[PDB]
């Protein structure tokens, strides 16, 4: 497996809830870059380097993901809701020594991020979510054609081990096939192959693809839930936020991603992004432009 | 190895243009066709079958690809496995026995090919049973959170070649042990016969008749919702006296009614709620066929 962060320390954080791994590197003021399904940390590895020119750059697999712990879960897949990610995460950036700091998230991570600026506001300086709207808003509009676009938001939430059966026969075409339909491209080609290696491992593992399950089984009860709470209370994210969305992504396919984020956020800036899901490996140059740009006001 | 589960009833295997239609036939009098659905076989029918061929010529048939059904060739827009073409191909396989004007019971997707025959040619049809679905149509209008993870087959099974496929190959004898057991209201096997099972699954251990299962769910997606879509808009209803049964544990039920949503589909309905999951016919098989035979005696 390469190593796609050449200078970027690697650290094993420990925290209550298992140990975080994140490549780390830069120097100023602290970054954290969470990534998203089907990935693990190395899709920042694009744009890292050129935010590590201004920032100190942790670039952490999730809890569960990549080379992190895998908590054990429970009935309510309790490790894996955002809420819980946020905490463990929080917790390592506090052995690090950032009690305050920037975020950025793409996909799982993103959502990860916007739950931990609902829940822990103070913990953040500035927080960019790639790709998503509040996991509230996909379950609120999933109408027919939504439903069909991202399946898998309700397959992957069947209950054990009803994905998990079914990703095990053949990992190596699920985590390409999820990989290649959500580019702008269609295909593996935006993608560093050595990337898609780090992915196509992580899925090999059973227990990884079982917490990435977990995952979107929080996604489709408690995470919604606490979303729901929020949305209902008119609790608002008060950190300054930046939604970049991709023209072809997910996102988009099912509202105006700024309007959506406008009733979440009360100070978000939005701009799209040519490119598919994949926004820091497929439009590499123009997200990392606009995250260094979001991070230095 | 196969238990034959109709003892009594024929086999006959039934031309039609698209291919033949494996059907167990047993009994005398007017003409009753049976058509089962996702992922089970006609044997489904094989606990109240026996009851109904006291009254009835019944006719069990697998679907267009289901089963020992062949197999036509799909295409694009995946029309063979469209609740349209199939309804033709069972309309012509109904001729072939002289069968003009019968009446119909479906499961599941065959209750889908029974309420869209009942559309597209209502002149087939003395009486229509639909056991515990909606139109398409509703389904997909009704898609919510909720909906969306009850029955995630519906979006999983319709995204594009070979995605379920490849994916229903990971594990199929887990995937309908599976889909058999979470719809019924015990959540196991135990309503089932054992010799059922090994029906369903060994027809679900084909892959080409798990690509056909999944050529229907693109077309319950596509052409199936928009030729609903069509009747909805221009206020077609179903005029053939029509029979609803649900399970009170089914996928049909919900908030709303199941026959208050028939009602906006059908002139002439009437509906009853079974102790059951959505397998009525194994599940229930005494109450089904009560339902059944009272009904489509009248
Ligand atoms: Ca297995």
């Amino acid at each position: 497996l390469a190593d796609l962060f050449p200078g970027f320390g690697s650290e094993w954080i420990n925290t209550s809830s298992g140990r975080i791994f994140a490549r780390v590197g830069g120097d100023g003021p602290p970054l954290l870059l969470l990534h998203g399904f089907p990935q693990t940390h190395v899709m920042w590895h694009r744009v890292a380097p050129k935010l590590a020119e201004r920032f100190k750059v942790i670039v952490a697999d999730l809890p569960g993901y990549g080379w992190s712990d895998m908590p054990e879960s429970d009935e309510q897949h309790t490790p894996y809701t955002k809420r819980a990610m946020a905490k463990q995460l929080i917790e390592a950036m506090e052995q690090l020594g950032h009690v305050h700091f920037a975020l950025a998230g793409h996909d799982r991570g993103a959502r990860v991020s916007y739950r931990l600026a609902l829940d822990s506001p103070g913990r953040l300086s500035k927080l960019a979510v790639l790709d998503i709207l509040p996991t509230y808003e996909y379950w609120q509009r999933m109408n027919r054609a939504y439903a069909l676009k991202i399946y898998h938001w309700s397959f992957l939430a069947q209950p054990a081990p009803l994905p998990e059966n079914l990703l095990g026969g053949d990992p190596d075409f699920y985590v390409k096939a999820k990989l290649a339909s959500w580019t702008r491209a269609g295909d593996l080609s935006a993608f560093d192959p050595r990337a898609v290696e780090h992915y196509r491992i992580a899925f090999a593992d059973p227990m990884r693809r079982h917490v990435m399950c977990e995952d979107y089984r929080a996604g489709a009860y408690a995470d919604f839930e606490h979303d729901k709470i929020d949305v209902e209370a008119g609790n608002k994210i008060p950190v300054p936020m930046l939604a970049l969305w991709g023209a072809s992504g997910i996102a988009q396919s099912a509202a105006t991603p700024l309007d959506v984020w406008r009733k979440w956020a009360s100070d978000v800036q939005g701009a799209p992004i040519e490119s598919g899901h994949f926004l820091p490996e497929e439009a590499p140059d123009q997200t990392a432009e606009a995250l260094v740009r979001f991070f230095s006001a």
